[PDB]
């Protein structure tokens, strides 16, 4: 049962059908559908004029103009507002009223694509495994990142937030057209990791998405993360101008040359895990994001939410901040750690830093094993960058729920062989592959247990998508995930061995150090 050509606000599209032949089922695949007119530097996304005849949605379109890893060149193109779809099918009839899961890729708002990194003929952001194993529709897409997506000034001249409006446009499109592909417009679940997580989070909080989002999932990233909102856009705005050849006195004027400047020139006007170093990200503009994220949770009152995080999330960044945490011949002083917490200083002056410090060392004096000092630096990174903001976000979500249910999870499955001992666990973004079924799509590059973790995740994710209850749906589950509440700030810990003990209680609701 195929879908053939499908009608959409922009015209007809046609993708390709792929019998997935485990036997009976198949999947229709659309790649390249545009949800917005080619973009213009530092200008809000505009609807797409449409087209004549039928469009061939058979190839991923370029990602957005951004910087290469070596950040000396650039790939992509200012015309990247394209979404991709995956509709699972069978014999019985073409699917209809299916839950729609829209994905938002991470990348610290500096890079990333809707087709993501790819391992030998198979891609990172490919909803095929998810679509078919959880019987839902999957949507991936590109949105402006880096300077072209978030360059701002804290003023109306260059309000910023383009990348978020791109996201809003994609969500809106799925809303207005997905039924034609067999989806339930009233059952849209957004999910994403890292920046995608914060974006999925930010979206649920914008009054612009009024009546579009039914559910949302944040993986290792929420709006309350300290790296999500730029407190001083004007600064990074000047840095760029000077580089591409513009003045820095009159904002209006700066935003002028900066708007016609070679797009690539803007893209590569600055280097780039020191929290310090990432700057072109979302900003409280008083419009899309009307106020500080913490005071907007009321907009998410009727959006079921799942927020989680990885047990070893911070390690990656910690390794780069305290290079010594791994090298066994070297050690981490008491200075080093203080200098760290002091750099995540949101309470300048002796007091605060000292406060937090004494906190993350309460048993440093009763166990100053280099193992315990470094194990502390890692968690501090983890708590600051991911876990605390997530704990507060969940707190704020439940505290404002009406119809909405709230869930918390901890992902601790180790993907490789622990390099460093009993620091076992999952690193930042390790969760993506099990969510997208990688272990199933490329079985020989994984272990039987990895397939076990992925199965459980897709089961939970798609179940939740369908009913808003991770436990209920077209897929069975290993453990009963209990809904987070004030009375119980529980969270499900994901691993290969999953049973009753998997549900854990005692999520922080009081925050020493941060908030």
């Amino acid at each position: 049962a195929k879908l053939g050509a499908v009608y959409t606000e922009g015209g007809f599209v046609e993708g390709v059908n792929k019998k997935l032949g485990l036997l009976g089922d198949s999947v229709d695949i659309f790649k390249g559908i545009p949800f917005a007119a080619p973009t213009k530097a530092l200008e809000n996304p505009q609807p797409h004029p449409g087209w004549q005849g039928t469009l061939k949605a058979k190839n991923f379109k370029k990602r957005c103009l951004q910087a290469t890893i070596t950040q000396d060149s650039t790939y992509g193109d200012e015309d990247c507002l394209y979404l991709n779809i995956w509709v699972p099918q069978g014999r019985k009839q073409v699917s209809r009223d299916l839950p729609v899961m829209i994905w938002i890729y991470g990348g610290a708002f500096l890079m990333g694509s809707g087709h993501g990194a790819n391992f030998l003929n198979n891609y990172l952001y490919d909803g095929e495994e998810i679509a078919t194993r959880g019987n839902v529709i999957v949507v991936t897409f590109n949105y402006r990142v880096g300077p072209l997506g978030f360059l701002s000034t804290g003023d109306a001249n260059l309000p910023g937030n383009y990348g978020l409006r791109d996201q809003h446009m994609a969500i809106a499109w799925v809303k207005r057209n997905i039924a034609a592909f067999g989806g339930d417009p009233n059952n849209i679940t957004l999910f994403g990791e890292s920046a995608g997580g914060a974006s999925v989070s930010l979206q649920t909080l914008s009054p612009y998405n009024k009546g579009l989002i039914r559910r949302a999932i944040s993986q290792s990233g929420v709006a309350l993360s300290p790296w999500v909102i730029q407190k001083n856009p004007l600064f990074w705005a000047k840095k760029v101008a000077e580089k591409v050849g513009c003045p820095v006195g009159d904002a209006a004027r700066m935003a002028q040359c900066l708007k016609v400047t070679d797009p690539r020139a803007l893209t590569l006007a600055y280097k780039v895990p020191m929290l310090h170093y990432v700057g072109f990200v979302p900003v409280i503009d008083g419009d899309f994001i009307p106020a500080d994220p913490i005071n907007l949770y009321a907009n998410a009152a009727d959006i079921d939410y799942i927020a989680g995080t990885n047990n070893m999330d911070g390690h990656i960044f910690a390794s780069i901040d305290m290079p010594r945490i791994n090298k066994g011949n070297k050690k981490v002083t008491e200075e080093d750690f203080y200098k760290l917490v002091s750099e995540f200083t949101i309470t300048k002056g002796l007091r605060g830093a000292k406060t937090t410090f004494d906190v993350y060392t309460e048993s440093w004096a009763q166990d100053p094993s280099q193992e315990n000092k470094k194990k502390t630096v890692v968690d501090f990174e983890t708590d600051v960058l991911f876990l605390v903001p997530t704990e507060i976000a969940l707190a704020q979500h439940r505290a404002n729920a009406k119809s909405a249910k709230t869930y918390a999870y901890l992902f601790s499955h180790p993907s490789r062989m622990p390099v460093y001992p009993k620091w076992v666990g999952a690193d930042h973004a390790d969760d993506i592959q099990y969510v997208f079924g990688k272990p199933f799509a490329t079985p020989t590059g994984y272990r039987p247990q990895d397939r076990t973790v992925s199965k459980a995740m897709i089961a939970y994710w798609t179940n939740f998508a369908k009913t808003g209850d991770p436990n209920m749906g077209d897929s069975a589950v290993p453990t009963h995930w209990e809904p987070y509440t004030t009375e119980n700030s529980g969270y499900l810990e994901i691993t290969k061995k999953m049973g009753s003990s998997s549900m854990k209680r005692s999520l922080r609701t009081n925050f020493p150090g941060i908030h």
